């Protein structure tokens, strides 16, 4: 379980652990495999958030953190409490949605929600992005649905783009077992090679640094 950079080792960063929520990979232990990996490259703080999730709330975000996320985190905790000392697990966070999404954060989401709806190049070019994601599955989904679902991604976006505070604590760097079609999208964005317009609205020459970290 390793890296795949030597500021790392230098300590420099905090560090997220991203959980996708039902994604098979994310199984109880990998997540304690991470959050081992993480308490021990990161300056001082581990945090972890639920990341994406491929009505109670107006947010899906929101939603997903109240139906499940919750009691993902309550399962976290106690293995954490077995597995870990007092002190390590003293360097953990958990951060929900709500210590996420403050006021800045939602300013970020609004401009992108209203770049989806007045910009269709972005509108079809996300859209094509779930288009593809259940291309993957056996399940079937109507063009409304897709669209719905392209406007959850914009919410999770400036977390994957920004450096982001959990509960006031800056996490410059998060944690991921793999590259993903996100995270290559993520990548093009923060150098501006793909909807400039987003980096020079959103983006501010501090980017989130991924870390991709698995077996």
């Amino acid at each position: 379980m390793e890296l795949h950079k030597n500021d790392i080792e230098l300590k420099k960063y905090n560090i997220g652990v991203a959980i996708s929520l039902g994604n098979k990979w994310f199984s109880i232990d990998n997540i304690e495999k991470l959050v081992k990996w993480s308490l021990l490259h990161t300056k001082e703080y581990v945090i972890i958030y639920i990341a994406d999730s491929i009505k109670l709330s107006d947010s899906h975000a929101e939603e997903v953190a109240i139906r499940y996320g919750r009691n993902l985190f309550i399962k976290i905790k106690e293995r954490v409490s077995l597995s870990f000392s007092q002190d390590e697990q003293a360097k953990i966070i958990y951060a929900t949605w709500s210590d996420i999404a403050d006021s800045k954060y939602k300013e970020k989401v609004k401009y992108l929600y209203n770049l989806y709806d007045k910009n269709i190049n972005f509108k079809n070019y996300i859209e094509n992005f779930v288009k593809e994601w259940v291309s993957k599955e056996k399940r079937t989904f109507n063009n409304n649905e897709i669209n719905k679902f392209g406007r959850y991604i914009l919410e999770e976006l400036p977390a994957l783009m920004v450096q982001v505070k959990a509960r006031g604590v800056l996490f410059e760097a998060y944690v991921y077992p793999y590259k993903t079609r996100i995270t290559e999208f993520v990548g093009l964005l923060q150098k501006g090679e793909i909807f400039p317009e987003i980096k020079t609205n959103i983006l501010d020459n501090h980017p989130k640094i991924f870390l991709e970290v698995r077996e």
